[PDB]
């Protein structure tokens, strides 16, 4: 079960099963323990009011791959199959199930979120017979109860060469905000004259189905494919016609052409990779982390991942600083074009951040704690983070400047980076208060440690305000524009204090409290405002004791690891690397939950952090304040013989580390 | 667990649990294995397009009793309770849960579908603490995904004496057909000044809640009640205001007065009872059958039960001949006012039956195979029963005549029985075809044996046509109106055919096919067209093995039992009695599924059939063709020492049978 490219489960246990995701950055499909079913389908970019938090949310969508298979009229179930196995191939995001049905046939099915076609899915089914049998195949389009006002259609698209039967549904999100269309077809090898007749049934208010029978002689393989397109009014003006057009297109491209295009794009993604020798479990876990970030993002878009990517409705699908600080850095080093999409999401929401600033009495752009379609604040009103956790504005500024450092794209800096950096600097210039000693305070925030609410001079917050002001000033210099001199003046005098034990104080009310996650430690990495190794160690040793086992998210231990890696202490670095995710795992695919012993995977924020512990920590790779990637002192775990990191920076550099 | 009045379950197992129902004929509440939760709530008479069959359905409603209990901020869970038990008290339809929270406190909760207030529910909670403690109590109103366009309200109704806090939701069924309102309040003993402050939270799109804290002192019991009213636009023009009005009303009646009224109505129902000496399991099973029929019906209404009563969405809540032939006869003998409500359902739908007859090219009234709000046909179009299973019209006529035979109410016969009998007889007079030999045929039906589709001269159907025509003619005589003489001429010549072995032929294409359920055997009972004991026996011998073990509903073996009791064969009668329901049971409360090994309780139709086997079979009770209840020869099971049946007929007679 420790293949470096495949996650495997034998006889799925529905009582203890956390499904795995295949995704192309637009559609996520989460596995069911039941054969030929999917648990959940999520479409990126589609939000409406729905359940949790009374704010916009991802919407459970059509389980468009749901299939029923019968042999000689006998329905295939978990209870009458044997040797049932599930496997995720991380090389191409293929989810495959395989089983034996009695004395009749072996069934293999593989499904894909097609990497090149953001709105298209494909499942390929192979039936290998040991006896003469007849299969009945049904594909069901059940309207989930999240949607309303559904319509169920079926038609034949024909010419002299083809009969493409389309099973289509159209429905609406709860408030009618978004119209969803789904269109499915079956692909056969045998041709129009010999292919099975497709029947259509509409027996339920919320379900219709297309079906066929096929006689298969003993000793033969019969193959068919299901193609489906899933799109909304958030993506295209006319989703109904566009879904049918896309499925017709995909059918006439065919299975072979679609899988070739899919493989080419996944091959490109894996040109940036992490190879560990001497630790097969680490090798597989790190692949799973890269796989999830690659699956949950998409180059050449304005999409940004939620903390759970496309693994479900975690945090309503909203975008947090979890992108800028946690998932963005590893993607910027491995595939800058993914980082570009993540910052594009924020650039296209600059107007909404300017609006939020105005409503709360500030200047410039105030990015929301939680973001969705418009870029307006989406934090549930019962959570104080929405009105009061303000470091997110600096987090967006930091990512924008890092994007420029790593790419050196000055045209991007002029058109997108500077608009972000200038407006966010203007926010911080209006957000600080000067005190009687000429220092600048930031008062009444929620800290990065979110347990500390409506407090003053949060360390991490003050750090991001400093970097935002400094990077806006450096940006102005790169573009030959005059920055307000107040930005540098404010940045130099923003308060960061030590307690009487020589430890950086989290906020003005802090002494010895338990903390939710890393805050003061983030001034060392990623902000690098603290470079003194003795102050890093003091802050490490103190705060690493303050994180409780329970209800603490995976936004902490990965940083402890990276910093101990920077201080060249293997045992500590490796201890914190494991603690960062191993206690958060769910069976049978080792998906990551938000918290230790949690049951809400997949927390791609957590994977982002650990990838930084590996690349910036063990690999010693670092964004150089002067541009591009450099390498500082690092160590490897005792048990790792070699760490290889490929496709780094715009030079696509390979880094090899050994003891 | 064989108390003759109580069904009990220790430590509910959620992996193998079928909830029990409390109901008042208007609201049904189905139990959850989880403490202080309910699984499903169903409101009678509310139908809309929803899921199965693309036709009207009962709708899952607000789980209005859902509660969260915490001790000093620690929420009650599986892992922190012990001695957790559930009990259904069949004497008063009280569902009780009880558990110990750690070693700190004992909690009991009993809930009720108030028997006198059709739209009102109450849960009473008692907490006894061994140490000083603080409880937090939350009542949640979660809008189920079956409903839409919800609104979540909270207000205080006050005067100098009271503060009644109302938690209200209003929402719509899927097509907007019906507006639902629910309104809940807490009742306290301690009075306005000392009662806990009620907080309201609206944190989700589909859920709001009211909550309080209360300090309880060591060795003290703290009691509180939750009252809820649930009503729709199908029941009242303004359900929003009526729900709040009802809850205010119930709050100012108070727990005592409400439970006293509830008890009085339940005591009256149990004045008709069946007592078995020598077989505690039979005694409990038979009490459960009476309990479910009493819970799923209501005197002084026009309500009729679905095959699953108010236990859930079984058969979309539709009314079938399952009422007239299966649930109606035992209720007519025990509580004629329940039978009166069942036939009133049909009387008020006679217009809709005249419309169906006209649409299908017939005279008079053609009752639908499946009925709901309007009385129009509601059968899913994919089931040929809707268009072709015509015996339901005769079944309605038979119940209407039986109502008059048992009550002797000639004013009812004039106003309601005759309109039904005349219109249904006009239907059959138009439905038959005279052949060459002067016989009358009924061609192209679905049989009572529903596996036989589009066949001619079905035994049961033809028998119901004969009885309908005879009973309509008899009714005309009683009331002094002139009946068409064609009705008797047709009745005497409708074909009922024998095979070469002298066995009644199920239909013109019938030889030895397996059959879904009793059909030819129904000519012996209930129709009594076959009275010759040798004919009854040869029909039993031929058909009794024609019903497969699998996928055959509980509409057969109870009739076999009854006929063997009439033949004075105790071993066969008791064999078929047990076979009728014991192989259909679900744990932990021995609820009844439709089929053997089935998982869709509670099939009230099956209970109605078995009650006929007990009352008409073992008790020998019979509707005399001349009027009233008579007693014919019967046998008891070997192991039954005494059978006592109380409250029979309008004279409320007690029958005692011994060996």
């Amino acid at each position: 079960h420790q293949d470096p490219w495949k996650l495997s489960a034998d006889k799925p246990d529905s009582n203890n099963y956390y499904g795995e995701t295949v995704a192309n950055g637009m559609i996520g499909i989460i596995s069911s323990p039941e054969p030929l079913k999917v648990k959940e389908v999520v479409l990126a970019g589609t939000y409406d009011i729905y359940k949790r938090g009374r704010v916009s949310s991802f919407i459970p969508n059509y389980n468009l791959l749901n299939m029923k298979l019968a042999f000689n009229g006998e329905s295939v179930q978990t209870y009458n199959i044997n040797n049932y196995k599930q496997e995720l191939d991380m090389r191409n995001g293929a989810f495959t199930g395989s089983f034996q049905f009695k004395d009749l046939a072996t069934v293999t099915y593989s499904y894909y979120a097609l990497r090149h076609l953001p709105h298209c899915i494909m499942m390929v089914v192979n039936i290998n017979t040991q006896k003469d049998t007849e299969i009945n195949v049904e594909n069901l389009l059940e309207t989930p109860s999240s949607l309303n006002n559904q319509q169920n259609y079926f038609q034949n698209i024909t010419n002299t060469h083809v009969n493409i039967p389309l099973l289509t549904s159209v429905a609406f999100t709860p408030t009618g905000r978004s119209k969803i269309a789904v269109s499915n077809t079956f692909l056969f090898d045998e041709g129009k004259k010999l292919q099975p007749e497709i029947l259509h049934r509409m027996n339920d208010a919320d379900m219709h189905a297309m079906s066929f029978d096929k006689k298969i002689k003993a000793g033969k393989t019969y193959s068919f494919a299901l193609i489906g397109s899933l799109i909304s009014s958030d993506h295209i003006n006319d989703p109904y016609n566009e879904a049918e057009r896309l499925t017709i297109y995909a059918a006439l491209e065919g299975k072979s052409r679609l899988l070739n295009r899919h493989m080419q794009e996944w091959n490109s993604l894996w040109q940036s990779d992490i190879q560990v020798e001497g630790d097969p479990q680490a090798q597989q876990d790190i692949r799973s982390m890269l796989y999830h970030l690659y699956s949950f993002t998409r180059k050449s878009t304005s999409l940004s991942p939620s903390p759970m990517g496309l693994s479900g409705l975690g945090y309503n699908g909203h975008v947090f600083w979890d992108t800028e600080i946690w998932m963005f850095p590893p993607m910027l080093l491995l595939h800058p074009e993914i980082a570009k999409s993540m910052i594009e999401y924020r650039y296209q929401r600059l107007d909404a951040a300017r609006k939020k600033a105005a409503i709360y009495g500030y200047d410039g752009a105030m990015f929301p704690w939680e973001s969705a379609d418009s870029g307006a604040e989406e934090t549930p009103v019962n959570a104080l983070t929405g009105a009061f956790e303000h470091h997110v504005t600096g987090d967006v500024a930091i990512a924008a400047w890092q994007y420029y450092l790593v790419t050196g794209d000055k045209e991007w800096l002029k058109e997108k980076g500077w608009p972000i950096l200038k407006a966010t600097a203007e926010f911080w210039a209006s957000r600080v208060e000067k005190n009687d000693k000429g220092e600048y305070e930031i008062k009444n925030v929620v800290a990065a440690d979110e347990w500390a609410e409506n407090i003053d001079n949060n360390a991490y917050t003050n750090g991001t305000a400093i970097r935002n002001l400094q990077y806006a000033s450096k940006c102005a210099t790169v573009l030959g524009v005059i920055a307000p001199k107040e930005w540098t003046l404010i940045a130099d005098k923003i308060l960061i204090s030590k307690m009487s034990n020589g430890v950086t104080r989290e906020h003005d009310s802090y002494t010895d409290q338990n903390i939710k996650q890393a805050d003061a430690n983030l001034l060392a990495y990623p902000l690098k405002l603290i470079t003194d190794k003795e102050q890093i160690e003091r802050d490490l040793k103190y705060y690493q004791t303050k994180i409780p086992q329970s209800d603490t998210p995976a936004m902490t231990q990965a940083i402890f690891s990276l910093l101990y890696s920077r201080l060249e202490d293997s045992d500590q670095a490796y201890h914190w690397f494991k603690d960062a995710y191993q206690p958060n795992l769910n069976p049978p695919f080792r998906v990551i939950s938000e918290c230790k012993g949690g049951t809400n995977p997949y927390f791609s924020t957590g994977a982002g952090g650990v990838l930084q512990a590996v690349i910036m920590g063990f690999g010693g790779l670092d964004i150089d304040a002067a541009g591009g990637i450099k390498q500082v002192k690092s160590v490897l775990p005792k048990n790792w013989k070699k760490l290889t990191i490929t496709g780094i920076g715009i030079e696509k550099k390979t880094f090899v580390l050994t003891h």
